[PDB]
């Protein structure tokens, strides 16, 4: 018979699945494993969730699994279906759904024992999502693959690669798209929460960071420009039936900008951007101008020049105070 | 052979899974479970329905999966597939979909017969949720373990931890997000529909309220601002021009302001929080002053009106007040 | 050995599922049903289904799982999977989806050999749902359960309980929701599809109404305040200002109240409800009048006398939508 | 032991699936098929699929399941798991899902060895669903079922019932709905992907109708009613302030109008409705003859009579063109 | 016995799946792959994912399913299960869900062993969409293929047919729809994640172009109407009442636009399309106003309003030109 063949006979006749594959129960299984992100499916804000798509292989020595190549026609290694052999049970703790991701039926078996998993997953997360930056906004997620039965002293998990290459890796990632990773750092740590139970757990943390061009485009640009329209109402004469004309339009303008801003903006719970915390604040004070100017008209003076005065320079800080927040945004984006 | 190989098949070479494993069929089969909620994903007013994340472990003793550990080098404990052993049907009754949770392959058998199965689920359970005080919102809604087919005598349950701990315990609950648990509550009685049989069900309240802040900052503070700013236009006259064109300009920030309200308030068939009855009374009261001042330009009307909004704003400051002393 | 295990051992090795199993072929197996309705989850007007979630529990009487209790240490009920024996295939004929319901592995054996079943149905059902009375909707629509495959002279079906009893059983119902039932009813009958064959089916009309307050206070109360309003409106001299003032106004508001519906309105193809043809009437109905005052105005017995018959229309169509108000609630009462 | 026992035990115990059911393997299969429609859950003019639900039976002769009824007390059919024997992979073409229809576990044995399958199906599939007569629209949608790898010299189709019972079907049909079914014509041909290769497959082209009622109450009586409304403005002076004003406001009212229509009028991207361009020109035409009168109350006048009397014939024109194809389309409708 | 069963007999009492069919594991299994798209049946741009139905087909030798036709009544051709020999697991990359793909029981096996499989596939994958040229894009979607675990000495991947022929072969696509495919190119590259080891894959590019007629009929000519009209209602002086009640007319027009336009206009956050800028940007315009100052600011307005329709006119042009091409 083939060398295939009877080699694969021989391993799984007597091999059993649903034993940890150990001939001494006191030695705990090492799983290295190793994590690739493929692309950042998607980011939803409104949810704390986030879809992934991972590149995951892990390796593992079984002991039951192992031939002398020079019995099989120099066999270094073979591959044999994932289903036909124990596979530890390695789980990501803030999975929200099990994903939609096949089953890749086979795993490489080499001749030492080792055992090597490449699948792919399309996890999606529980993650802390926060907009409080919303355009120049960095999201810093995590993944924890742990055992999720096996205590350490039967499964302890490992990194496949050295932690510097995994940090820095980025050669399969999909570019193109609204979020960019900066990388994904490693962390070993040993979870326990009960008396005597302590599970080993893998954080990677996945750094990402959206790309802002689009929405400085259409947010931040057409905001500056209308505030910076909103100071020449302070110069227009003060009482004349001109410059209210004028506030009304720009105040209008405003309004219907704000529209589009909610149309743009990612829907959350958490938090308001600190845009939109500009933005009304901004909507707010060109409301009460509008209505000193209204009362002020109704009246006539000197009252009026002070308080036009207290207004205009409240204004301009709002303005100035916006500018830097945008500066010190973008120097933390960068 | 090895130790865990030949102990795993003296284990199982003769049991038969489908059996509830009791060597005395009269004695009934205990299952100590407990329940941690990890995350609380999606509370949903207008399905009546909210999925949540929960760590769920349970332990029974199996009589016929139990060994010297003289014969097997003193294995205590090992792990086989949870496919390969009875495994009791406890399920949750008020559950609206199965769920995407895995199948988690194995679980713990220690020498004495007691098998630890642990388990994540992602339940979606049917709630009977109210937006009555919607920033201030505090749902109290439940999830019911019971073992579906088995009667009492059959399969009973019970906590494995202490009432108070498992209703003090939020070491691994996933914080940040809308809503926080005020605790979860167990409670165990003998469900029956007819006399003759009697089930075991273990109900566990989870309590969680809205953290208002966000709503605070984007929906009652602009909606004061509002208010404050239509009370401030009544000291115009109703014959003065002025008035109208402020009116307008506080319509116009009203008609902004309900587009943001959409984009955030929740829906619902069952009934609209207090919040909206007064946005619709506020800016009902504003419209019809502008009906008044374009009819104008019955001047007592001026402070009648004015009366009944400052009346509807004291209301509505009140009743924020009172939702907030509910919510603490 | 144990009473149980050799008990199963002793029914289980020798069984063999797929056949039905009855010892003389010429007999039917008859299906005992019953159904607890436990929620309305969803009812959609616009793809005319429903959704709910249903306690079903079914038994009958297996002939080859019998045995003698002297034997098993007085073994008189056991629990095997449901799966390792032969389950009729009762089948539910509006489904449109299976539903998110689990499969409840176990199922209960009596030693004469009646085999009791519960599991829970998410099932979906195809439904005519018409909104004609929508604030006040009763809905009719039934589920039917019949053997797929198996004629009459194979699977027969049957009431578990009295029809009284399971008629008014409450028992378990989640009473808060939009949707209250008023019944389960119960019927049987053999249904004939092609001339050979008869096939057994049990339809059950779950019954339910819609309880209004909610939509009684939305849409019903502002729609006739603001038909009173034009009512008082028609007071006004023909062809003063106030009056086409009025109009005017009071057509922004109704048509921005209709909006108002058409965002909270249930939508649906089938059928528009009566409250929409009124609203829909008497907005078209306003605008004649309000058309017509432009011509009269811009040229007055003739425009008293048009004004008079206007009222009185629009008066006539008022006291028909009260009427039907009426109407709509005295059938939704009973 | 039973007579249904020993039986059962008699066909599968040596049976062998997977192999397909012939003594002679040069004799093709015949797979005689029905289908009954029993409901058209969904037609999705934006996705272009439509989900019908389908009662689908299909009965082929297995050589191996054959039994001698004195020999079995008498027994002439019987059910076994459908999952325990050849079935034929019989599948419909143009799916966009699998469907969520279950397992149905069960098929019946005749002693002759008739294999009988009846499964329901919640197909959905893909066809051009054209709703350029929308409110008056006949969609000609198709199922085609082909046995997906085995090719005529394996399986061959058939219709259980005559062409013509089927294609007159509407025993169970759910006819309470958007859509009512005209019937489902049977077309057999062999297809031929490559000319070494010939594959019998059976057509069915469901051919189905929107009933309208719904949306001439709801769009074209008040598309008429707006329309005759803008006609009747014509009699105001083209220099009065009362002409433009009226035209406003029903500008406003088109406006409103169509804002609630668009809950209903379907979304689509292979082509507009014809009563849809309709609705545009009017609009068009409303708002170029308001900018007219406009631009001549500017001047204020002869061009401007002349213009406003050929501007209402042009609407008049263009709502007797709306009659007519209205009148039109119900004429296709109705055959 | 019947030839058909005990030739089934014969091959599968002892074979076994999970090892890859060769009786010398130094040589490769190539498999041959076919790939015919049916339908494209959605492109979703906010979430940057294609669904394609295609029929996709693959043959490969299996060494171990060989049999003499002379010792088994001449049969040269047999079916039997799928799920009963050893499948290849080549996977599409970029996927995002394994799809509602059915599962296609059976296979034909050759008496020189040759396997044919095949399957309807419901890919939807990641691949980069832009509608930055809305109404006429044309968009560039792959779709590779690669034995994800087995390497290029385990398991290789070639054409069915010639590339020109798979190219060019539009036979069964669903082309009454919105997109049309101008073809597959495919496209074999050994993929490496690491030096020691090399992957064959095979890229398909399809090509395909929305087809903008409904496009210019719904969206182009009415903004174009309205654009003319608003550059018309200039003359009317910028102090009269005769202007507000024209702007008021234009107002409505867009007011009805507007949702025409949200009912089909489709938006992401990978960028703009070029033409949904100008129907937004016109009608936030409406609030401009713009004595001796205002007379002169209206002839600066108009002249930027005509130089925004110049530019539209022009865009349209250059978008219609890059698409017919
Ligand atoms: C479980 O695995 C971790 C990671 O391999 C082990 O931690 C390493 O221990 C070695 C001891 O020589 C150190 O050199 C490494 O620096 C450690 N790595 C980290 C990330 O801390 C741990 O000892 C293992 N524990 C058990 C019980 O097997
Ligand atoms: C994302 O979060 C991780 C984890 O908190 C940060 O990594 C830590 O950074 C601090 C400061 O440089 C170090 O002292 C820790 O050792 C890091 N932890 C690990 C596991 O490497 C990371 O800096 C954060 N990045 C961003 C952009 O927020
Ligand atoms: C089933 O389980 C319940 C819950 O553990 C048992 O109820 C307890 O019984 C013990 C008996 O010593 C009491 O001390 C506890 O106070 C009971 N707890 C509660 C919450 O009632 C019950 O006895 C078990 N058996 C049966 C037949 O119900
Ligand atoms: C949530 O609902 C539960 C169930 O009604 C409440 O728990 C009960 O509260 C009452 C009043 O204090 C006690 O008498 C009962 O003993 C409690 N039952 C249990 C099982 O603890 C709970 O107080 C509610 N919480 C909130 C915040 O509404
Ligand atoms: C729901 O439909 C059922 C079936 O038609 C109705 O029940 C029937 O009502 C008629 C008239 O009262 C009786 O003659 C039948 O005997 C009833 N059938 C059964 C099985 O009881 C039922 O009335 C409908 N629901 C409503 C609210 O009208
Ligand atoms: C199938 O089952 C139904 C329901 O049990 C049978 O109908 C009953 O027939 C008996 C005959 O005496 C009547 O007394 C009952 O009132 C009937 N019940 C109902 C609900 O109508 C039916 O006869 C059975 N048919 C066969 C062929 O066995
Ligand atoms: C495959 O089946 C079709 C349909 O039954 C066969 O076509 C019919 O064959 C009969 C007998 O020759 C003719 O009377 C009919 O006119 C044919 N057409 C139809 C529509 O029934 C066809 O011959 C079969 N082919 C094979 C190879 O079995
Ligand atoms: C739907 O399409 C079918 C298939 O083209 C039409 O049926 C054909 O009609 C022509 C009319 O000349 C006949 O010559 C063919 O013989 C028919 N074929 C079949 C299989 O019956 C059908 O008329 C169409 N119906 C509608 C309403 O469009
Ligand atoms: C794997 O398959 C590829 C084809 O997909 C082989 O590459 C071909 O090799 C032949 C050798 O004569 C050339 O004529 C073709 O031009 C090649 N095609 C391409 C696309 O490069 C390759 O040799 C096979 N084996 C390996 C180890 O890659
Ligand atoms: C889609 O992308 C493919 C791959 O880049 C293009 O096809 C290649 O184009 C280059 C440049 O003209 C040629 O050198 C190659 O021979 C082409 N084929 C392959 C397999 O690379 C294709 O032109 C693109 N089509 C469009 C419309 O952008
Ligand atoms: C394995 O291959 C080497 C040459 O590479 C050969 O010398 C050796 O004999 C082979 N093993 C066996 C068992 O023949
Ligand atoms: C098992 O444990 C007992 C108690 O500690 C000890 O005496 C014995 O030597 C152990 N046997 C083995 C094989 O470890
Ligand atoms: C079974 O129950 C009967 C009473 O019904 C009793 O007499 C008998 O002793 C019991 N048998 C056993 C083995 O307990
Ligand atoms: C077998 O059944 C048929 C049909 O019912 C009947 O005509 C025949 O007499 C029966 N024969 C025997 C031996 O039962
Ligand atoms: C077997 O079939 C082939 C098909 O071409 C034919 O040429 C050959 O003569 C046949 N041989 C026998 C023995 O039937």
């Amino acid at each position: 018979r083939p060398a295939l063949l009877r080699l694969s006979d021989y391993l799984l006749t007597n091999y059993r699945k649903g034993v940890r594959p150990v001939r001494d129960w006191r030695k705990p299984t090492t799983v290295s494993i190793d994590v690739i992100v493929y692309a950042i499916l998607n980011v939803d804000e409104k949810n704390q969730v986030l879809t992934t798509y991972i590149w995951y292989r892990q390796y593992w020595t079984d002991e039951f699994l192992q031939w002398n190549p020079e019995d099989f026609d120099n066999i270094t290694k073979l591959s044999i279906p994932t289903d036909s052999i124990w596979v530890p049970d390695i789980l990501i703790n803030e999975f929200v759904d099990v994903g939609k991701s096949p089953n890749i039926p086979y795993v490489y078996i080499r001749h030492q024992g080792e055992v090597q998993n490449y699948k792919p997953l399309q996890v999606v997360t529980a993650c802390s999502l926060d907009i409080y930056n919303f355009p120049f906004d960095v999201q810093n997620c995590s993944l924890t693959f742990t055992s999720w039965l096996h205590t350490i002293q039967d499964i302890n998990i490992s990194l496949w690669r050295l932690p510097e290459k995994v940090k820095s890796d980025r050669s399969v990632f999909m570019n193109q798209g609204e979020w960019e990773l900066l990388g994904v750092l490693p962390y070993f740590r040993e979870f326990s929460m009960e008396s005597s139970n302590y599970y080993a757990e893998m954080k990677f943390y996945v750094v990402i960071r959206r790309r802002p061009l689009f929405y400085v485009v259409s947010l931040l640009l057409p905001s500056i420009f209308l505030m910076v329209m909103d100071i020449v109402g302070f110069y227009l004469p003060p009482n004349s039936g001109e410059r209210v004309s004028f506030k009304i339009t720009l105040l209008l303008g405003y309004s219907v900008f704000l529209i589009i801003v909610s149309d743009t903006l990612p829907a959350t719970a958490i938090g308001t951007p600190l845009i939109g915390v500009y933005f009304v604040v901004c909507m707010a004070l060109l409301v009460i101008s509008l209505a000193e100017t209204i009362f002020i008209v109704r009246l006539v003076l000197r009252v009026g020049s002070v308080l036009d005065k207290l207004l205009f320079h409240i204004y301009l800080l709002a303005v100035l105070a916006y500018s830097i927040t945008l500066v010190m945004l973008w120097s933390i984006w960068q």
